[PDB]
């Protein structure tokens, strides 16, 4: 019931007490581990509100204070009357920061306390959402000196008035299926693109078309908007040694801004809560570029390098992989756009983890997601035992809105 | 209950029904996943249902379930258990069991090979000298002059837990490690403790960087005895690089035969505490883990200097660059010397096919993603994108405590 995690490289054991406070299910049982599976009323509300307010008031050294009891009382009253309740600004900021702190799949959590929270609960229309989103993008991008941010739209009411950003990230490239049978652009984004076209987007049918926003306010039908091109910071990808690399026509955007998750704070649900940090190089160079069902450029790069692609044992894929990732980091650094390599990031996470164990009693972590997609065991997280469990406030996945939407 | 797994690269969906046969526990609960945790004297009471479960599986596999031979065997075993408190497996059952322990090993990426395993029955062994002879024979057979053949040698099962057969080595072939007074380590730091034990037991150590350890062998619960494997039986491969001529001067080599010797084999409730087994290497075990772990030989820096990489900032990816070149060298060297080895691309590709075959014909394939995914270039192998279900089936290979921590010394 009290658990130890060992680092097998350093021999440091840490003791987890925090897992006891876990509330949500993992998907695992005593007979089966599902660790690698990607996606495993007023009566319900108040204990959740209570559990949250208790941790909030504990955090400000005011546990068991009249202010604590008063607020608890106030919220309870508001739930009885209105069936929901409204978070104070302080509580919303605390909750958003703690959702990130609790994200067991996030390697960048050493940054969790430095998050700019934009309260957009006064938003009523998709045009308003667009304005708020543009402001977010500009603030977060900051001419390449990226700053973590989240923008929070009104909370779910009866579920038939949801605010949703239909896009999976604020900035992403379109995908088009060809008659030639191939895929042009990002294969990951074919279905969403089609939805944009159905709604009236005029597609430039290119390889790197920044997608338009499809924004849904108050459960109403979603609308299209184009992010001002001047707010979208992109990076041409070149290699520091290979002059030919620039001829591949590759570029990526600076701002990773996830827009399809659900933020849960104190039992309240924020279905529209786009947030952004900055990239770890491997997200672009390993996954975005080298995944088979993404841009899948390994073969092309391998050829320009003139490698023996006869036999897998020459490790030509592994060689091309490293060079692609060298280029990504080189390109962002050269243009002064914030990026972190997987060595620096995992090293930071180990220090964060030690901090959290020391000051919080633990740190929920998903090893399958925390270990980078290349060079795994030469990063310190590979050798670190981790415990995965679910704490609230939390970021949750939610269904894509089109499967849900009563048009 | 049906469980689905999805491959996120191909959208192939498999359905698992085999997990229903899982009996043993995982370590996880509905509140916590222990998936990344390395490690999360029986009564006749529990023994017969375990024997019976196994024998039912055996007889089904040979299409003789419910047969007179089946029923007679169950009867025979029950009598033997109730009169002698244990039982003996037939040679056929032992072979079936060893192959299935391997088939069931969720951490093993090499399981496409499971049905091809040479089983050496050493249950007639009585002394450490006897164990030494059996192990020499296993090494020579398995090595086969570089054309590696998977094999397992099985010593007598546990009785009262006071007469255990144990191989004290973690692997039959492994390099010594010596802690120096200045805090540095010579040889393999992984084996410092075992090396000290060998030295204490009488081993005269050469004190070099790649000294093959002596065998420390325990028969019938007696104090263990030291033997040296004949050098002519130890196949080694000097490591060189196909393009880089300075790589040979790093002075690296490795042994050809990975032969794990500290696991416990459970078949039908019987415990085989000494069951050394061997296959062949996947290149990354040597090139990534053995050579590049900070707590092992740790050669990344030296290699990186010789390549003249920019080592001032991690974002140059110098470590990643050196790591690939080292792994190329390992594969090149083994192939050049005609010693069996498999690269991580081939091995993971083969495992996916194995896993799919197992889903269709067996209803599942328990797999530990954390261990299956190779320690370099993870997501450019197909296993990274494959969802897996981890659960425990018997027969199985289990961890056991190191014998120096439990052994009662006779003196
Ligand atoms: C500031 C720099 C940040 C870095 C370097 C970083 C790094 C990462 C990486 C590499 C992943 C794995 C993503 C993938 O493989 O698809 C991840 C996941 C995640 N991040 Fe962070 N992150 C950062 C900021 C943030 C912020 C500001 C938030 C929220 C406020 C956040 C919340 C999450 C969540 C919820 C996941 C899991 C997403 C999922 O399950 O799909 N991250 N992060
Ligand atoms: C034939 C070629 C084989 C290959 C290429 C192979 C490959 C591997 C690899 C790479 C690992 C991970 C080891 C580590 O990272 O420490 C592993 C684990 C394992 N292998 Fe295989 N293997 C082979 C044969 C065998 C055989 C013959 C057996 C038993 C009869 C076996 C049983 C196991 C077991 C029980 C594990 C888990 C070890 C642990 O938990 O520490 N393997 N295998
Ligand atoms: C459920 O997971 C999937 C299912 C299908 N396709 C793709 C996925 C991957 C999910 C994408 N999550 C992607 C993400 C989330 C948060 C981040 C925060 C910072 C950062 N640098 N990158 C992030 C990247
Ligand atoms: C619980 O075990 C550990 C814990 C911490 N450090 C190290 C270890 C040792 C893990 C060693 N597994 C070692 C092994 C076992 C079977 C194999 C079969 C074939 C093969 N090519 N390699 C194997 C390699
Ligand atoms: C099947 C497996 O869970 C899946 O491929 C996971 C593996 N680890 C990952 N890790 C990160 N950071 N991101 C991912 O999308 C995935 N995908
Ligand atoms: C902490 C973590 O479980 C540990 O480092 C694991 C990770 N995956 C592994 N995978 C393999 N094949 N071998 C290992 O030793 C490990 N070590
Ligand atoms: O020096 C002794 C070690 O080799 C030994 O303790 C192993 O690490 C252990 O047996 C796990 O394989
Ligand atoms: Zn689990």
């Amino acid at each position: 019931r009290f658990l130890k995690v060992k680092n097998w490289e350093t021999d440091v054991v840490l003791t987890d007490t925090l897992h006891l406070k876990s509330t949500l299910e993992t998907g695992c049982t005593e007979h089966i581990c599902m660790g690698s599976i990607m996606l495993p009323t007023k009566d319900q509300l108040f204990p959740l509100a209570k559990e949250f307010l208790d941790q909030y008031y504990s955090s400000i050294k005011r546990f068991g204070s009249k202010a604590h009891m008063d607020r608890l009382e106030e919220v309870n009253k508001e739930i009885e009357s209105t069936s929901t309740y409204q978070l104070k600004d302080t509580e919303l900021i605390y909750g958003a920061k703690h959702a990130w702190r609790n994200a067991s799949r996030c390697v960048g959590r050493i940054q969790w306390s430095k998050l700019q929270v934009f309260d957009a609960r006064d938003c009523t229309t998709a045009h308003g959402m667009f304005n708020y989103i543009c402001n977010h993008v500009k603030y977060a991008t900051n001419k390449g000196n990226l700053r973590s941010a989240i923008t929070i739209f009104p909370q779910r009411t009866d579920g038939k008035h949801d605010f949703r950003v239909w896009n999976s990230q604020l900035i992403r490239y379109a995908g088009y299926k060809q008659p030639d049978g191939s895929t042009l652009g990002d294969p990951a984004n074919v279905q969403f693109t089609e939805i944009c076209i159905q709604q009236g987007w005029k597609a430039p049918r290119g390889r790197f078309d920044v997608l338009p926003l499809l924004l849904q306010a108050n459960g109403n039908d979603p609308e299209l908007f184009q992010i001002p091109p001047e707010l979208v910071l992109e990076v041409p990808i070149r290699h520091p040694k290979f002059d030919w690399f620039k001829d591949l026509g590759l570029k990526w955007y600076g701002l990773p801004a996830v827009s399809n998750m659900l933020l849960e704070i104190g039992g309240l649900e924020f279905s529209a809560c786009p947030f952004s940090g900055w990239y770890m190089g491997t997200e672009i160079g390993v996954r975005d570029y080298c995944d088979n069902s993404r841009y899948n450029i390994l073969e092309e790069v391998a050829k320009k390098m003139d490698l023996d692609m006869r036999k897998t044992s020459s490790l030509w894929k592994d060689q091309a992989l490293v060079e692609i990732n060298i280029a990504v980091l080189y390109s962002f650094q050269s243009d002064k756009v914030t990026i972190v390599d997987h060595h620096s990031a995992t090293e930071s996470f180990i220090k964060h983890m030690e901090n959290e164990y020391r000051c919080r009693g633990g740190c929920p972590a998903d090893w399958v997601w925390i270990v980078p997609p290349m060079s795994g065991s030469i990063t310190p997280v590979f050798h670190q035992e981790m415990l995965n469990y679910r704490l609230t406030p939390s970021f949750e996945y939610q269904p894509d809105p089109w499967n849900t939407h009563v048009w």
